[PDB]
């Protein structure tokens, strides 16, 4: 349920009416695997608040950079197209229904 | 030239007439000496259009906690008595002056 | 099953062969409350293999700068004196199980 | 003189006689191009002592996990055949010298 971005489409999709929640993954990070589940059924239950997408770091050098990733998972959400929140690390189900408490609101 | 910000008044500052630069330092820190003087002379250079002032975790924790500050240091551009961007880390003059340009006008 | 170190306590704490975790961890931080319990939990069912420890930054800067740490919560696996691994973010039982994979044995 | 290490050819480079310092970096890694000559003169400075090398982490993704690489940059020792410390992020030259000079006997 989670919308895939690009270097490419990322401007496009954070310039959109929902706020935007951006996990920054890669294949060689253990933790976001663990997490995609959590974050699928997050996007499955709320994207009618929020848009969940998924960038490769591995083949999107350009958007990694710009927002300054340190490490990975990285989840930033987006709110009139500008960066609000930076979730540093592995986010569990009741920390993601905390910290974006009021996009969902 | 950097107002302080509490827990105490925290809410009067975001709720203020110009939007509020916060940053959010710890004793810790590593890149905030660093960042110091490039916060002072940013305020000295936008002194109409923002007011930059500095909110210590080590001492204010609700704060802290309500905004979900993981990062040290965190800076968050208060407009509309609610974060409008947020950067993480140490920003220097010029990339402080990219990732502002447009939430000050 | 988790001791607490201080600035005061912390070098004599690591200077062991057993292997030794540190939480990094603050009053602020939502993520550290959640962590808590699942960190107590792990250290009481891997006492033999290694030491759980706890070390609050805003009381202990001089340690916390000495690491370098930049995001709270930050877990750091000490081996002989020296940091071996620095686990950012929050950690889920198997997150911790995984990454500490070489220790368990 | 930095090696280039592949998941092909890593387990060979560490698994030997002296040790062997690892940089895990990637395209978008903010702080690793600026650490390039830091990494390569502390390198030549130490070399009868330790062997540098850098791995892409995209290119190989295998080493990456093994490891639990979660920072970009991450600077690993082995001796022998395992990690005997680890740093994350950007290290000055007098860093490394202050980290893993006496370490390197
Ligand atoms: C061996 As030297 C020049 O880093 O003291
Ligand atoms: C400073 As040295 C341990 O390279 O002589
Ligand atoms: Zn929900
Ligand atoms: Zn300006
Ligand atoms: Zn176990
Ligand atoms: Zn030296
Ligand atoms: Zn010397």
């Amino acid at each position: 349920a989670t919308m895939t971005l690009t270097d490419a489409n990322f401007q496009q999709a954070i310039q959109g009416d929902k706020p935007v929640l951006v996990d920054f993954w890669a294949a060689w990070c253990g933790p976001c695997r663990m997490m995609a589940p959590v974050l699928e059924e997050f996007a499955e239950a709320h994207a009618d608040k929020v848009t969940v997408a998924k960038l490769n770091v591995d083949e999107n050098p350009e958007t990694t950079s710009q927002f300054g990733i340190m490490s990975i998972p990285t989840l930033i959400l987006f709110k009139g197209g500008e960066p609000v929140k930076q979730l540093i690390g592995y986010q569990p189900k009741e920390q993601l229904e905390a910290q974006l408490a009021d996009v969902l609101q």
